[PDB]
């Protein structure tokens, strides 16, 4: 799982997975499955910033925190959005809004309800994969193009099939904790 991590993700995603890690005191080389997750995210919230046109999105995910809120506030103040309590993903220049991102090995319902929570924003958007094709988001409203949104699902299907077949699937999609 390890090795599948480093072979299968861009080594710029697998040092940002191993920071966040190491910043909770998870070491990787243990907590593989979490190791996995959050490259994943990771790809997924790099992959969906390139969606739009370019100049579409703003990537808060994947920077230092004091970056990030660098990013957040600036936003805010230029655009007079409310500022979310806690950090979202990406930001929205086309709709005006903050996207909260989730990649999921549950189901995308439960994981929306759970996000819908975990950040309860009247203003932030949710958009939810999870690795079989499945996909939801704040009132329906998916944002990027199909074609897009197919490319991300494609990639998710991709590596659960390429995990599958190291074994590394009933793991890995078991470990996620509500
Ligand atoms: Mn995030
Ligand atoms: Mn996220």
């Amino acid at each position: 799982m390890e090795d599948f991590v480093r072979q299968c993700f861009n080594p710029m995603i697998v040092e940002l997975a191993e920071k966040a890690m190491k910043e909770y005191g998870e070491d990787p080389k243990i907590e593989t499955n979490k190791f996995a997750a959050i490259c994943t995210h990771l790809e997924v919230c790099f992959m969906y910033s390139d969606g739009g046109s370019k100049h579409r999105f703003e990537i808060i995910e994947g920077r230092d925190r004091i970056m990030a809120w660098t990013v957040v506030n600036s936003i805010c103040n230029t655009t007079g959005v409310e500022k979310p309590k806690s950090l979202p993903d990406l930001y929205d220049y086309k709709e005006n809004r903050f996207i909260e991102i989730g990649v999921t090995r549950r189901e995308v319902h439960i994981y929306y309800l759970e996000k819908a929570n975990k950040i309860k924003s009247e203003k932030t958007h949710i958009h939810i994969f999870s690795f079989t094709g499945e996909e939801m988001a704040t009132k329906a409203d998916y944002t990027l193009d199909e074609e897009s949104r197919a490319r991300i699902k494609t990639r998710l299907f991709t590596i659960r099939q390429e995990m599958a077949s190291r074994s590394l699937w009933d793991s890995f999609r078991q470990s996620e904790r509500a």
